[PDB]
């Protein structure tokens, strides 16, 4: 359960909008204090992505990934945006680049097909059905085993076509 | 003289909760809304510069709670009745998406100063003092102008401060 990919950031809960509206470039300390980050975890499909702060992720593997995300997608971004000789072109190109990128991650929590189905034996007396899910636009290497009853909540037609 | 819910502007997935929780193909009920989301609050007697994302948990015992309940009903629960419906058409979805987008674009204006109207220097309890600008916000507009800390308003709008000061 480490950081695989950082996908996005947004203003931190319980913090005034004003804080991320300043016309100066944030520091890395600004990044940790002002934002939450949408984390894709190493052990898990995009279905299990979560927004965290630096404080809530705690002592985690893959931290340099969070730092690098901050450097590129907040700090350098804001160097370009807040530059005195920034152009209207630059802004539109950066906006469309970001949108295109976020649009692609949106694919990855959608099942394309369900590939296989095993039932798991739990430590208790009990058992739970699992589906091997191929995700949209991710390859077969990234198909993951998921709880069957989550997949039915998420993708009832794809489970029907299963059956 | 208080801090309650004035307007609920938007909702988003709660921090530390898996995305799957808001990706299910069933209509949320009000308990779902309380557990799965955060909500962007405009507070009574604060400008939109002071809006914050809160959960039902973090807002606690707060005035104007009915406004959060009505936000949930209209914009999450209703919205999902229509989207996850039967009977839904491609046109319905595009219309709803556009309506939301237009609503949220308008709110964006409200934390952007149009003009600084006046300055006063506030006398603080500790014997010190802080300057205060009266800001007219874009698209608001005059009864909603607010006194703001002068230095916030330079971090936010340095040009509309050079032009106030020329």
């Amino acid at each position: 359960h480490g950081i695989d990919i950082v996908i996005n950031h947004r203003l931190k809960t319980s913090l005034e909008e004003g804080k991320v509206l300043e016309k100066t470039v944030p520091d890395l300390n600004n990044c940790k204090e002002n934002y939450e980050f949408l984390i894709k975890w190493t052990d898990e499909s995009h279905l299990h992505n979560t927004w965290e702060t630096y404080e809530s992720i705690g002592q985690v593997r893959g931290l340099k990934r969070l730092d690098n995300y901050c450097k590129q997608f907040i700090i350098e971004d804001q160097q370009v945006r807040l530059d005195p000789y920034v152009t209207a072109e630059d802004i539109e190109i950066m906006d469309m680049e970001r949108e295109r990128r976020l649009d692609e991650f949106e694919e990855f929590h959608v099942p394309e097909r369900i590939i296989d189905s095993q039932r798991a034996s739990l430590e208790d007396g009990t058992s739970q059905l699992q589906y091997l899910v191929k995700w949209r636009r991710l390859n077969y290497d990234e198909a993951t085993w998921e709880n069957a009853t989550d997949i039915v909540k998420l993708a009832p037609e794809q489970v029907k076509h299963f059956q």
